[PDB]
């Protein structure tokens, strides 16, 4: 499962890419 | 729930922004809940 997070991904997650929502950029974070 | 989809969201989803993965843009598509 993947989520856009404002700052860092979770310990259990890898930073797979980026999101752009309403002008704000997010880490795109997925569990492996 | 939100999903990163090439080109189109599903009819159950609203396009809220964009993903960028591996140099590629995707629509970021969310269901209401």
């Amino acid at each position: 499962v993947c989520s856009c997070r404002l700052v860092f991904c979770r310990r259990t997650e890898l930073r797979v890419g980026n999101c752009l929502i309403g002008g704000v950029s997010f880490a795109y974070c997925c569990t492996r």
